[PDB]
């Protein structure tokens, strides 16, 4: 029996016509939350991949798991497990208009929490349009009324974009009734303007909290009336204004940028590394560079700034590239490598024996999350994560034959990326890691295969190779399939308790791995 034939009646043909199992709908939802469907996969066009994922979600609802889905969405968003919020927002939108009364209600109830920032709310609304009753108005009203007025003021005072997204419109369409004076004030600022706010609040008794909102709006307005660097720096120092609150002429100043650098939100810092280096703002051997390195390697700050490991991987590739042109600062490059590991949810090692196998076949050249990184690079980063936490780990690579592993656990992340950028090619035999481990009599308690599961060679099924490995070696080895796309295929036998499906770049993947490895 080989891969071109069905192991049993539950198998389905993959893109290459070979047999695998359909990953469970709940696990496909997780694959979707983590990878989305932008750019599709090597074998599946973008729109089709999105529809496949939307259909899986619809089956879940149809099967009564609607509320479980919404709970899962809230959980991923709260724990910051996914690199992008789009998939999560699309899934929430789908749930807010489905056939299940209870799921609709649960979806709407989750909008204020799942839509963490303005962009999210706007994206969520656009998806609902894609797909204003009392429920939507209440949800939107709830979103504004549950946010901190000062934080809202901070967001609405940044420069606007011509993307059709308007707070003025949402405040109107939602028929909102502001719950506190600070929100009433910001709503007035958005709908009527600064002059109106000033006039409505002159002579007015305000709590110290509402007063802070008024003084902050005043600060953002003062920015526009001056080109004096010292005055602007004082405003950044006292009110923590960011780049988007400033005039273009202000952004021409190196000192203003240094003041902006001081408390720059980590996500913005990651995006501005190259520019600030080219601009001499992050000069070699500078205290500016040192502070940056310290903020990036502070696990508590990364978590609070919701920095996902994929954000760091992408930021690193972009920065190391050097082009706008700059000399990538070596200490920052090292800091990013360090931050990558600290951004995943850390767990105690299992001390077991791991065989980590990276698929470097042709289809793995497929791009991940709309980035320039291909699936083999991303898989390599996941493999490094595991190897770094589990001392007893041996890394291997494969296509339709075992291949020398281009990476070693001691390499820095930027090196891993370089080595894996053009390594993809050839057919795919997902049974190889187990077969190779057997032939070479290498001991492993856990096999983790990083792949898209599009196996397609006339060799034994990977599930088969695992069982043969178990028997011959006398080890009850488990197989963890770390999916690298949101397709719906899996080489793991749903009927074998010793096999599990997980998803690459789920920031809490190590916890899933730990629990399965120790039957916790």
């Amino acid at each position: 029996m080989d891969q071109t034939q069905p192991l049993n009646e539950k198998q389905v043909p993959n893109s290459e016509g070979c047999y695998v199992w359909q990953v469970s709908d709940m696990n496909r939802l997780r694959r979707f939350l983590c990878f989305g469907s932008e750019g599709g996969t090597y074998y599946i066009e973008e729109k089709k991949l999105g529809q496949e994922n939307a259909e899986a979600l619809l089956r879940l609802i149809e099967d009564g798991k609607g509320c479980e889905v919404v709970q899962e969405i809230k959980t991923f968003s709260q724990e910051g497990r996914a690199a992008k919020q789009e998939p999560t927002l699309f899934a929430l939108a789908v749930c807010s208009q489905c056939s299940d009364i209870k799921t609709k209600q649960a979806a709407f109830r989750a909008v204020p929490e799942v839509c963490r920032i303005p962009t999210h709310l706007f994206t969520f609304i656009q998806f609902k349009k894609d797909l204003w009753g009392r429920a939507l108005r209440k949800a939107v009203s709830d979103w504004y009324n549950t946010k901190d007025a000062l934080n809202l003021a901070m967001a609405v005072t940044k420069y606007k974009q011509r993307n059709g997204w308007s707070h003025k419109d949402l405040l109107r369409l939602s028929h909102i009734k502001p719950a506190n004076e600070g929100l009433t004030m910001v709503a007035k600022y958005v709908s009527k303007g600064w002059k109106e706010v000033q006039e409505a609040y002159k002579e007015k008794e305000l709590s110290p909290e509402t007063e802070k909102v008024l003084k902050y709006l005043e600060a953002t307005e003062r920015v526009k009336r001056t080109k004096d660097e010292l005055e602007i720096i004082h405003l950044i120092d006292e009110y923590r204004l960011v780049r988007e609150h400033l005039l273009t002429i202000h952004l021409k100043s190196k000192e203003i940028w240094k003041s902006l650098l001081q408390d720059m939100p980590l996500t913005a810092l990651l995006r501005n590394l190259g520019k600030m280096t080219a601009d001499s703002v992050l000069a070699p051997a500078s205290s500016e560079v040192s502070s940056v390195c310290e903020r990036l390697t502070n696990e508590k700050l990364l978590k609070k700034a919701r920095i996902h490991p994929f954000h760091i991987l992408v930021a690193l590739e972009t920065y190391k590239k050097g082009h706008l042109r700059w000399i990538p600062d070596t200490s920052i490059v090292e800091a990013l490598d360090n931050a990558f590991y600290k951004s995943f949810k850390l767990v105690e090692p299992t001390g077991k024996r791991f065989l980590l196998a990276i698929d470097v076949s042709a289809s793995m050249n497929q791009r991940v999350l709309g980035s320039i990184l291909n699936a083999s690079v991303v898989a390599a980063a996941m493999c490094m994560l595991v190897a770094r936490t589990e001392k007893d780990s041996h890394m291997v690579a494969f296509s339709d034959e075992m291949l020398p592993c281009p990476i070693t656990v001691n390499m820095l992340l930027h090196e891993v990326v370089e080595k894996m950028s053009d390594i993809t090619m050839g057919s795919t035999d997902c049974a190889l890691p187990m077969l190779w481990a057997q032939k070479t009599n290498t001991a492993a308690d856990i096999f983790i295969v990083f792949t898209d599961c599009e196996t397609n060679v006339e060799d034994v099924h990977p599930a088969t190779a695992l069982k043969q490995y178990r028997e011959k070696m006398g080890i009850p080895a488990k197989l963890i399939v770390c999916a690298m796309t949101s397709n719906g295929f899996s080489i793991a036998d749903p009927d074998d308790r010793g096999m599990l499906d997980i998803c690459g770049f789920d920031s809490g993947a190590l916890d899933v791995i730990r629990n399965f490895t120790l039957d916790l």
